């Protein structure tokens, strides 16, 4: 599943609901700490609509437990990310992913 650990608290009241657009900044890493993706490097926030499955299951379930303004570390198992096949060339098979995610606002 996905484990959510707080890095900096959000408002503790406003939680994402299915259908809303989450605007986040994130950095993805492999178990070892190797960065594979980061909206922060592109200095452009990433947006996705909750419930539309346009992101991995771990994001759908983990970001829904975060509140606006919160920054958390999500540790995601293979079955909630890219599974056995992974994404050859970027993500290994059966990879446990770690994401540093900050929820900036909801639209
Ligand atoms: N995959």
């Amino acid at each position: 599943g996905v484990q959510v650990e707080t890095i900096s608290p959000g408002d503790g009241r406003t939680f994402p609901k299915r259908g809303q657009t989450c605007v986040v900044h994130y950095t993805g890493m492999l178990e070892d700490g190797k960065k594979f993706d980061s909206s922060r490097d592109r200095n452009k926030p990433f947006k996705f609509m909750l419930g539309k499955q346009e992101v991995i299951r771990g994001w759908e379930e983990g970001v829904a437990q975060m509140s606006v303004g919160q920054r958390a570390k999500l540790t995601i198992s293979p079955d909630y990310a890219y599974g056995a096949t992974g994404h050859p060339g970027i993500i290994p098979p059966h990879a446990t992913l770690v994401f540093d995610v900050e929820l900036l606002k909801l639209e």
